[PDB]
């Protein structure tokens, strides 16, 4: 409402836990939203198979992201699209390297 601007709270590096983890594996997303008991309908609704609702991050705003398990690279995952219905390709799955969602994880 008022004001709306969190200070710095990350921008990290040394850690060491990030190379920890295989970055070459991709996961790209079927949809996107801001609300789960609405999201459970679609969801259901395409009959997603294989999928496992979590938590995560994306804009500073937390949603409730699906992905299919995790494709080897980039070069099945583009392909991976066309196996998904008009539907979920309608939401133009924007690429999203599995090195991202490392934020949460740690």
């Amino acid at each position: 409402m008022r004001g709306s601007h969190h200070h710095h709270h990350h921008g990290s590096n040394n850690n060491g836990s990030l190379k920890s983890a295989p970055s070459s594996h991709y996961t790209l997303q079927l949809s996107s939203s801001s609300n789960y008991d609405n999201l459970n309908g679609w969801a259901k609704k395409e009959n997603l198979k294989n999928y496992v609702v979590y938590e995560t991050t994306r804009n500073g705003q937390p949603w409730y992201v699906l992905v299919s398990g995790v494709y080897a690279s980039k070069e099945e995952a583009k392909k991976a699209v066309s196996t998904l219905p008009a539907d979920v390709q309608a939401k133009n799955p924007w690429a999203k390297p599995l090195r991202q969602v490392q934020a949460d994880l740690k």
